[PDB]
């Protein structure tokens, strides 16, 4: 009663144009089996949302990648937050919630906004820039590592470690194996910077250690929690910002709208997160036999949630493939949903908004002026290079 499909959602051919295959996955049925990897898939909005919000049956403590931690050893010690279920998840989640709090956003908003304005003006002096290297990547690298309190030495390891994390959620294909193999220098840099003497006071990493006084986390838990913030955050925001510029380049009406009302910058970024879904997929593992979309799934089965597909499901979204900066994005699952919803979402929206605000106020046109290249990752969708010509306002 369950349709078996041969689509490999982690194949380069898939990454290059996933949307036809995502309609095939949605329309085949509410639950599919992927014979290439022996996992269940859900690609419609309603089932993805249901799985995300049913953590006791669809757990994360057995890994949110293909690998099942009950069967194989994780390639690194499990995240205390992403790879945990309630109640073990609860206290590290509260710490990160507070470290990346609304109140915290007040402390960094002016520095983050200033860097974004400065960068767009710098790029407007240039003309043809790569919207990935020069902007999507350059801007987050100029604000987040400082906000973490990271030292200068070794930052060259930061993007490699992020790309490795998200490749590692994937199946054991060449992308994953290449990433994991000879990754020890990236792991060694990160693990060393998770130690308290290495984190500048007042930054995110030092504030995590300062919570060890409260009884919420123990001193030995703090370095792994800091690791979360050296794992998440950078790559997804990079891809999301690069996607926004791309959409603003491909939908010029929406740039003109945003120019006429820069207070749309925040929803413009949220809509870019829905439209691109920089985090395409996460896994759950079933804790029991469960009925989902009429199919009975056994215990200990991997379930692949297509977040990006769920964000373009026409059963939920009008004109899902159109970028609409006045769309009401509420309910999109590009940040997840339920107990695990992105705890770093205020930092991403902040970086995204202030960059889109900078563009809204200083830029009149964004014209693609060179070969566009995709960046391939088992979990993340984003561009490798986007040559554009910025016309000053
Ligand atoms: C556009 C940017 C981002 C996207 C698309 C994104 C995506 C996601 C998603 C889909 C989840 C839920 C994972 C799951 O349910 O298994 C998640 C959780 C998480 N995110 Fe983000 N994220 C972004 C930015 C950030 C930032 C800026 C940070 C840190 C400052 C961050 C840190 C985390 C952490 C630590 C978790 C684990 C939360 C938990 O398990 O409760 N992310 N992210
Ligand atoms: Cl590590």
């Amino acid at each position: 009663t369950i349709p078996h499909l041969a689509i490999d959602p982690f194949s380069l051919d898939f990454f290059d144009d996933p949307y036809p295959d995502q309609q095939t996955l949605r329309d085949a049925g509410p639950v599919v089996y992927l014979d290439k990897w022996n996992v269940y898939g859900v690609a419609r909005y309603a089932e993805v949302h249901a799985v995300l919000n049913d953590p006791t049956t669809f757990c994360s403590s057995r890994g949110v990648g293909l690998s099942d931690f009950k069967k194989e050893k994780p390639w690194r010690p499990p995240s205390l937050i992403l790879e945990a279920d309630p109640p073990a998840h609860t206290r590290p989640r509260a710490v990160l919630s507070k470290v990346l709090s609304p109140a915290t956003m007040k402390t960094i908003r002016d520095g983050f906004a200033a860097a974004a304005d400065a960068k767009v003006d710098e790029l407007l002096q240039r003309g043809c820039i790569d919207a990935i290297a020069d902007l999507a990547e350059a801007y987050p690298l100029s604000v987040f590592p400082d906000a973490m309190g990271l030292k200068q030495e070794g930052r060259e390891h930061l993007l490699p470690y992020a790309g490795l994390v998200f490749n590692a959620f994937g199946p054991p294909n060449e992308l994953r194996q290449t990433a994991i193999e000879r990754s020890a220098p990236h792991q060694a840099y990160v693990n060393e910077q998770c130690q308290r003497p290495n984190l500048a006071p007042g930054g995110f990493g030092a504030c995590i250690h300062a919570f060890t006084d409260t009884g919420e986390i123990t001193p030995d838990e703090a370095p792994l929690l800091v690791r979360s913030l050296l794992s998440a955050g950078l790559d997804e925001t990079v891809n999301g910002i690069g996607a926004a510029v791309y959409c603003l380049a491909r939908f010029p009406g929406e740039l003109q709208r945003l120019r006429s009302d820069p207070t749309l910058a925040r929803n413009a970024f949220e809509e870019a997160v829905r439209f691109e879904s920089p985090v395409q997929t996460f896994f759950r593992t079933t804790t029991r036999e469960v009925e989902l979309g009429g199919a009975v799934i056994g215990e200990g089965e991997k379930v692949l949630m297509f977040l990006g597909s769920a964000n373009r499901d026409p059963r939920r979204w009008s004109d899902p493939d159109l970028y609409d900066i006045t769309r009401k994005t509420s309910g999109h699952v590009g940040f997840g949903s339920g107990v695990h919803m992105c705890v770093g979402q205020l930092v991403a929206r902040l970086e995204g908004e202030v960059m889109l605000s900078a563009l809204a106020r200083k830029v009149a046109a964004i014209d693609i002026d060179g070969p566009v290249k995709r960046r391939f990752n088992n979990t993340l969708r984003g561009l490798e290079s986007l040559p554009v010509k910025l016309t000053p306002a």
